[PDB]
DNA sequence: CTGCAGGGTTTTTGTACAGCCAGACAGTGGAGTACTACCACTGTGTAAGACAGGCCAGATC
DNA sequence: CACAGTGGTAGTACTCCACTGTCTGGCTGTACAAAAACCCTGCAG
DNA sequence: GATCTGGCCTGTCTTA
């Protein structure tokens, strides 16, 4: 990922860090096949609901992710307390 | 005194002649001009407290 | 789904150096009017 | 002897 190790976790780092591929180059790190696909998942949650808050005026665009935020967030505090409890 | 109406005043606003210089037009072949994305990649978020459990110290009986 | 940068490049695009004629727009003397905006004075309430 | 409380020291967390 092309990612300096931090001393301190700056905003930046944090848009390189959460990208499927920074998580898909560390999936390769951890041996059970079945957290990659859980972590990786997770991720996949995440990007979908940080254009809503992140973006400027997530009613034009990006109104998907927002009519969908609740159940997004539901599947992942799931996948929270289920998996990584 | 107000109201409008002939004309005054001086001054605008342009058209009237006629000659003439300037720079735009258009060509070129391409010059080398000027302004363009594009590329990874960055800088600014910076210190305390709360809370759980241990367990030893030491007062109280 | 920050933002305002950061220099070199290759891209593109535009705009320039000579040869020429031709064009419109614009200036100069006074003459000639018609508008421009007062203030007069004139005639009326 | 042994409680309770507070202690420090650790010891983790969360924001910064």
């Amino acid at each position: 990922m092309k990612l300096k190790p931090v001393m301190r976790m700056n905003g930046n780092y944090a848009r390189r860090l959460m990208t499927r591929e920074a998580v898909e180059a560390v999936c390769e790190l951890v041996p059970s096949e079945e957290r990659r696909e859980a972590l990786l998942k997770l991720m996949d949650l995440y990007l979908q609901m940080k254009p809503v808050w992140r973006s400027t005026c997530p009613s034009r665009d990006c109104p998907d992710q927002l009519c969908q935020y609740s159940y997004n967030s539901q599947q992942f505090a799931d996948l929270l307390s289920s998996m990584f409890k």
